[PDB]
């Protein structure tokens, strides 16, 4: 534990925290979703509740170290509060997202960070037709709240949502689930905006 | 990165925080709304729930810098906790407002700040007649809680609520949505009080 | 800005915070209610929900200053957390009160403080008869939780609750609303206790 | 206020906080309940909600002073965060307890502390028979979560629950309410455990 | 009080907090569940709510002392905030866990820690058949959120859940409850992953 304490002190206590990305030093965040359950549909307010894991990854020069200088530590776990993290947010939630897991990240000696919060999210969806063979389609966009594509770029590893852990006995079965990078341009500004579109088709039985 | 780190230290770590405006140093806050959805109407209690983005802009001389002195940085993002923010509040909410987005501001080198919190708001409105073709009109005033017009002035860029992001499968159809600056006068004191009246006429799908 | 920052620095950063009143240096807190809406009535549990502004005023010697020494500043606004506040409490709530407004107060150069929190309160009341013409009466007492009348006295400026802001389209119509200072003797204790009794008579409109 | 400021500084800003009791230096906490209302009875989940004031009293040598040294001050009010407090817990709650009063205590010159949190508690009870002339009996135990009776001894001043403030128009009549110190033997541990059994008999209307 | 104050200062105020385990300095956490009550069952969302006490035990060399040096103190109670605690998490919750007990742990002179948070948990569970003689079986896995079996190994003293405290009058009767260590291996990586599977069979009473 002596070496890890030294490393953390060197990384965190010995310099001002990373002030986030800028156009001159942009960063790429990879997003991936693991859908666990569709827990609730409300057809009187058009709200649907999902439970999922959101995998985020990024890399910072300021979090790099040489394992040989620290007893060959190649990675460590630490509170998310200890590091900068991206402001990735649902764009059409209807209630504050509910965090279901400890806020702890894994940092690797190449400066890469992996952070996987589990969340319950209520978002806007008209669920009518959910009780049919065809099912229904809902969508919610995820992206930075304040950084344009010039500061934060988003990427997915695959366009397919991970369904391997979807609750087998859910009230709702998943027909398809995709996660797709998009580039928007608002008629006010020249910079691109990026989001990842979570599109889920599902039905009752 | 080095220059941004130095700039924030100069802006935030060297002086005390802006103590807010006064009659001698008044401020103008620009407000605007982007209505995403009407998520609930409760006819038993006369409450209606909105989800919206709330644009706020103002400008502080104490947040100014010369880009040439800081590696040509022209603006930056920072936690809204790092800066003074106006106490803009709904005048007829029935529940604490729920914040749906990160609290992060954009600061520009001219001292301008832009802050766009997304919110779920419950407020007083009698929805009677919402299920007619003529619909129903509700209204909520927004303004400073403790500053009069001598200290904080309000403006809208436009009197038209931004509806271009309105949920396309909402239970409710928006007939009109305006945001209008108003000068109030309580028969207690001379100084004027300013508010922005959000007025929304809508009906069931 | 400079003068104000200097004033606050002098009032808040140079001496320990005011530790609250004692018998030898008692304080008077003036209370007043602006009733905005009766939002909910629950006959299953005998709970009624009110939304109101609670106006509080008191005066501290330690908050005085000479405007001439501070650029003619005669008053200022500041976070409620910067100052001592009375522990004024509803005595028969059934849920934690919910705060609907920013916790900011106005401080004046003679040491007077004005604080007006907006709140939603659930309290004990049997609504039986609310649907009639006579309506129903409910009452709730407000006062310090831990200070006796030897340390904090209360008073009202008028025993008439301010209804000039009551929601015109409430489900309930106010027939009467009074706020009355009471002096209580508790058999446990030789000190006088003071409360303000908010009595509201109302019916379905 | 000068004298009170000195006293708090001497009591609080000189030594570490009291680290809580040990077998070598045990502490006795006195508990007393004032039942204000049985708010809710859920027959579908067997949950009952009470509102009560839980009076806690204990005494510490480290909180003692001589009034002659501090301007005849014999007691003072202070934030509960300023002092050690016992971890008295309801043992079969089903939701986190909700605090309804300010977290402030009264400290007296003999080192005695009195802290009276008003709370709303949901707990496990089968309300079958509540709608009979005989009513139903429910019980809830209170005591330290982590201290044995070797470290914290509990007592009541009376076995009779204070019903003098019970809400006159509750949906429920109280047939009886008692609070009884129990010495408990757990087979895990040779040390005695102590709890206070709150037993309430009640019926509809 | 003096000796304990010394001990806490020596354990907590001299060195940095334990930074958590690593592959070189792994840690075993022992878990044991005491099931108090199955409180809710929702067949429209497939969620079930449990109240239980989760015993957690582990041992750090950095928490050891010689009782002879500290007045024979053999163990002490302290806020869970003063120490490192393992990130043990339910893998299929549908809402943030609710904490029902004080966050206070017991530390023993051999460096061992015992911490027993009482909690209400909502987790994914199809209750179909709960209203039958055979009842239904649900399960939820517990483990570290970010540590693999190389860093945190889990174990149970027994595979039988503690039922000695189950609410006698619950709406649901417990047919069986087991808690068993399991070793997973996720396709991506080679390190073992460890969880404790809590399996409850139950029926309406
Ligand atoms: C639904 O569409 C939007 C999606 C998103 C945003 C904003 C969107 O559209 C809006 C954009 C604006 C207000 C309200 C909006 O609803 C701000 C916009 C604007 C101004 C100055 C700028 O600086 C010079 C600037 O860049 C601006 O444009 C953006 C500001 C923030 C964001 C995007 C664009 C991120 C912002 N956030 C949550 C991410 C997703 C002044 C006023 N003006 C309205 C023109
Ligand atoms: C690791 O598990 C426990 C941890 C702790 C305790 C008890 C625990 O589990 C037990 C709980 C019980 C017996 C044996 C136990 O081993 C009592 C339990 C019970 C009854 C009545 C209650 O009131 C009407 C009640 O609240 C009960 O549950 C608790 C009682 C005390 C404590 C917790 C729960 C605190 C008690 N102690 C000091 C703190 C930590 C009667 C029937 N029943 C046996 C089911």
């Amino acid at each position: 534990q002596a070496n890890l304490m030294r490393l953390k002190s060197d990384l965190f206590n010995r310099s001002p925290m990373y002030p986030g990305p800028t156009k001159d030093d942009p960063l790429t965040v990879t997003l991936g979703f693991t859908l666990q359950d569709i827990v609730k549909v409300d057809s009187s307010t058009n709200e649907v509740d999902l439970v999922y894991y959101e995998q985020q990854r990024w890399k910072l020069n300021s979090l790099m170290w040489d394992p040989n200088e620290y007893g060959n530590i190649t990675d460590f776990r630490t509170s998310a509060a200890d590091i900068w993290t991206p402001d990735i947010t649902a764009y059409s939630s209807t209630r504050p997202v509910q965090v279901l897991s400890p806020q702890i990240a894994v940092v690797t000696h190449d400066g890469s960070v992996m952070f996987i919060p589990a969340q319950r999210l209520s978002f806007m969806c008209d669920p009518t037709g959910v009780d049919s063979e065809e099912g229904v389609t809902c969508a919610v966009k995820f992206g930075s709240w304040v950084y344009s594509g010039f500061e934060i770029d988003l990427k997915t590893d695959t366009d397919q949502v991970d369904l391997s852990s979807y609750y087998a006995s859910s009230k709702y079965e998943i027909l398809s689930a995709t996660q797709t990078r998009q580039v928007q341009h608002y008629s006010c500004c020249p910079e691109p905006y990026i989001d990842v579109n979570l599109v889920v088709k599902f039905r009752e039985r």
